[PDB]
């Protein structure tokens, strides 16, 4: 049972002003949650190198349960905590993520949800991202952040998260619209799976693409309510009965929910997992591509 939205959408000028105040502190907190593959980009070494007034960085690798066979998932309930707080987090600060991918969005979604599903509020994203940021030209940094280190307390929502048996389960039960932003060529199965062996391109049987790209401008700036809607609507795809995203390692998923989160339905939750654990998990008669199979 939801009812009022919070504003997950943030601007260039608005912690930019938050910051020449200084009202970045145990209350407002921003991070730059940001990863590309390896080859590409250290992040790491780019961030100390160049970030936002009072920003912290927020490795995807560590802020995870680094147990499990497979990429990426959601920490313990305590793990996360632990972490979050690590870096001067309670319950009551607003958070602002983002990653600083050409895109503008990608690795921050991730991110944002995550705090979503750890039942926490106050969590926007920062539309443009450091690409603008920059562009706009903005202050920045090569200043250690070193937060007075809290206590942020995490409860885990089973709403916003829905596991392999469920997603199974929903297979025959064919009420819980499944999306994938894994992206046509990956979806439709003629590109393979950058960084894995043996691993097979393909989709899930329901899985309707609706590529994370098509989500965001060139601009790197999100689109519009009215857009979200249409692009959805325009894919049979209803934001008005249950709904549950894939995709690789359900990263860019947590996009379509930004993306309805802000048509109006927080309530979207998301196989974590992605395309990963069932290819692996799962019967292949239950997943279908083009090239071979």
């Amino acid at each position: 049972v939801h009812q009022v939205l919070y504003r997950a959408l943030v601007s260039t000028k608005w912690l930019a002003e938050s910051v020449r105040a200084g009202k970045v502190g145990p209350g407002l907190r921003v991070l730059d949650a940001s990863w590309y593959s390896p080859g590409t980009r250290e992040a790491r070494k780019e961030y100390l190198e160049r970030h936002v007034p009072g920003a912290s960085f927020f490795d995807i690798e560590e802020c995870r349960d680094k147990a499990s066979p497979y990429e990426v998932m959601l920490p313990s309930e305590a793990g996360f905590a632990d972490y979050v707080g690590s870096l001067g987090i309670s319950n009551d600060t607003h958070v602002v993520v983002y990653n600083g991918d050409d895109l503008g969005s990608f690795y921050a979604p991730r991110v944002w949800w995550m705090f979503r599903v750890f039942g926490h509020r106050t969590v926007s994203v920062l539309n443009g991202g450091f690409r603008n940021w920059l562009k706009e030209g903005h202050p920045v940094t090569s200043e250690p952040s070193r937060p007075e280190p809290a206590i942020f307390k995490a409860t885990l929502n089973r709403s916003l998260l829905k596991t392999y048996e469920q997603v199974l389960e929903n297979l025959e039960s064919k009420r819980f619209q499944l999306v994938d932003s894994r992206a046509q060529g990956r979806y439709l199965g003629t590109q393979p799976e950058p960084d894995a062996v043996g691993l097979d391109s393909g989709h899930i049987r329901g899985s309707v693409n609706m590529p994370f790209m098509d989500f965001l401008t060139e601009n790197g700036f999100e689109k519009s309510p009215e857009e979200l809607r249409a692009m959805f609507e325009a894919k049979k795809v209803d934001l008005t009965k249950p709904l549950i995203a894939t995709c690789r390692k359900g990263v860019t998923a947590c996009h379509i929910a930004l993306a309805a989160y802000l048509c109006g339905k927080p309530d979207v939750a998301i196989y974590d997992g992605s395309w990963f654990e069932w290819f692996h998990r799962a019967p292949p008669e239950t997943w279908v591509s083009q090239g071979k199979g």
